[PDB]
């Protein structure tokens, strides 16, 4: 890559916490990666991304300062008329990690992204907007929920009701906070979006034109020395027996795969911190790494 | 002191991020602190805060050392850190006032970096008791780690700094932002913390050792016993401790911005921390350490352990 513009992207990840790379990937390995796509399982179904990004990590690990592993690849699709999720910053995506320890994702469209149909992903400066403390106040709601009982009516609705700093803080808040300084830009194939765990951000709907659906995948990585969370953990067991007690079924978020192979490790008991100890991160080291 | 008991506050400081120590000061160094404030107060003209005395910096680093460097001691033991006498404050509070309402250290220890260390020994000079009150309530970290607190409110002091003439009477646009700041209102403190605070009662010679990610703010006091409660607050920082020179602009500025709206003359006490350390980070600063501030590296050792 021109290594001045790596020298800039070095730049821009320290100033904003994310960066947009243009041309990281080939077209053809684009077009492989998106023809093989049209061709505790779902931990691994997507492996095949893997050796893709792992030709990227030094990269990676140059413009952030870290020593990047790969923890999962997600693909997410979905039709052009989509309401996604409003700002957020991912306190569900890396619940598994320790707030204070590095986390960060890249957004790869499969599908291109233009000024029309936009349909791709808006994003805020950390010198704008710290995501950090919102992780706090996600804390400080889990353990608000976990203080129901059936004496107070349904869960579901104690949950969206409870008077919380997190549920305070409503679209309309956010989007005063933010403003008008956010970017948006436009994806060529073989460019990805890459952004630290802090970073505010939000998916853009979808124009009916083309295509049929937007296609992309986010890769979930954290640095050699990021530690699980023991205690959200604990917060999320807990509050998934009062729901199954209660609904007589599951909360969603048994959904997430890194959640439900990272909390059994846990709960097997864990000799370390680190996440890279988990037995099966640790067999899987070398191709989760930099070459 | 005890040993089984200087034990316990160091427990329960890593626990709460605060710890009473009662009959750490001896009666004639409260009275000492008494006289040598009412002097000081007296000299000087000083202007949702409803408290009597809100004064900073009234006293210098000597003075405090005087009666705080043995102490030293033991809060390095307690909180594990190296700790320097940084700056001060008096508050008092009169019958039937709400005081200062709940807050975390973002104000006192605005010219630092957050993740920095700070922390503040609070020394009441009238009793408190279960009866009058007028003391403080304060909530453990395990219950609102207060660190994120920090983000709010710069989140908020940037919103300020963006005030217009257009805009209209700055202290209404500043108390009816839609801020996060301004959304964390008592009630929601409240619904968070629940009973999770305590209140204690103190005897003179009893102070309150806090970092400055605790959350805290003033009891009324109960007419009957006292005409007014006073309070000397000494705020500490590490050896290691850092000037935030982007907070201490953002303080500037919208302190400036006020006082040009409202044509108001602030008034800071000779050798006042907060301009000490404006002056150097306006020359420009050597190191991002407050140690290496010239005139603090200079009496360094009375504001450090012995
Ligand atoms: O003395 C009081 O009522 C409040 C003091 C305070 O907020 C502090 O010492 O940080
Ligand atoms: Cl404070
Ligand atoms: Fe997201
Ligand atoms: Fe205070």
């Amino acid at each position: 890559m021109n290594r001045e513009q790596v020298e800039q992207l070095k730049q821009e990840y320290e100033e904003k916490g994310y960066c947009q790379i243009k041309k990281i990937f080939d077209f053809s390995a684009i077009k492989t990666i998106q023809k093989t796509l049209d061709q505790a399982y779902d931990l691994v179904k997507y492996d095949f991304v893997s050796s893709f990004i792992q030709e990227k990590l030094a990269l990676l690990n140059y413009i952030t300062g870290k020593n990047l592993m790969i923890m999962h690849n997600a693909l997410f699709s979905v039709e052009p008329n989509h309401k996604g999720l409003p700002w957020h910053v991912g306190v569900g995506s890396f619940s598994f990690t320790k707030t204070e320890d590095f986390g960060a994702s890249i957004w790869i469209p499969l599908d291109k992204i233009t000024k029309e149909h936009r349909g791709g992903m808006q994003y805020v400066s950390t010198k704008i907007f710290p995501g950090q403390f919102y992780y706090s106040v996600f804390d400080l709601h889990l353990k608000n929920n976990i203080k129901w009982d059936e004496s107070q009516g349904d869960l579901n609705e104690y949950v969206a009701n409870a008077n919380t700093i997190y549920n305070k803080i409503t679209e309309d808040v956010i989007d005063y906070t933010i403003k008008d300084g956010y970017e948006e830009d436009e994806y060529n194939l073989g460019d990805a979006f890459f952004f630290n765990k802090y970073v505010l951000h939000q998916s853009v709907p979808l124009k009916p034109g083309l295509h049929k659906l937007r296609r992309a995948f986010v890769i979930r990585l954290v640095d050699y020395d990021t530690r699980v969370d023991e205690e959200r953990l604990g917060l999320f067991s807990k509050y998934s027996q009062l729901h199954s007690r209660y609904y007589k079924t599951l909360p969603r978020y048994n959904k997430d795969s890194v959640l439900v192979m990272v909390s059994r490790a846990v709960q097997k008991g864990l000799k370390s911190p680190y996440l890279r100890d988990i037995p099966h991160v640790q067999q899987t080291l070398a191709a989760r790494m930099a070459a």
